[PDB]
């Protein structure tokens, strides 16, 4: 719901947003699943980045640079 | 950056979100541009969908499958 618990994939050519109220069909994640509670083997359904490539939409994390393994910035 | 202002590409296997606070670097859209004010010819930077394939993350239109020139998903 709120931008604070939505997370955007930061790789350079992506832009998927994980929405907890939607879940994630391609990753078999049911609606209501918080970003923290995602499996450890979960990847971005678009670009397949790990969750280290994601950033909350607003609030403190949203201005930090994520510890991401694929190209970003 | 409220969800009613964010727009999700519903093309099959896409899901890029236009966040008006970000703008769109590939589209050369400066930050602060509302989705409603995007250029006529503006397209999804990932899948080339027109704006008619997008829907807001909340509010009227957020629940229905967009109808456009690409195959879309619900
Ligand atoms: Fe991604
Ligand atoms: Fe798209």
């Amino acid at each position: 719901a709120n931008p604070e618990d939505m997370w955007r994939c930061q790789t350079v050519n992506c832009g998927y947003v994980y929405d907890p109220d939607r879940g994630d069909k391609r990753g078999k994640v049911p609606p209501g699943t918080r970003f923290e509670d995602l499996p450890d083997e979960w990847r971005c359904p678009i670009c397949k980045a790990t969750k280290k490539c994601f950033r909350p939409l607003a609030g403190p994390g949203s201005t930090e640079q994520p510890q991401c393994e694929m190209p970003t910035d």
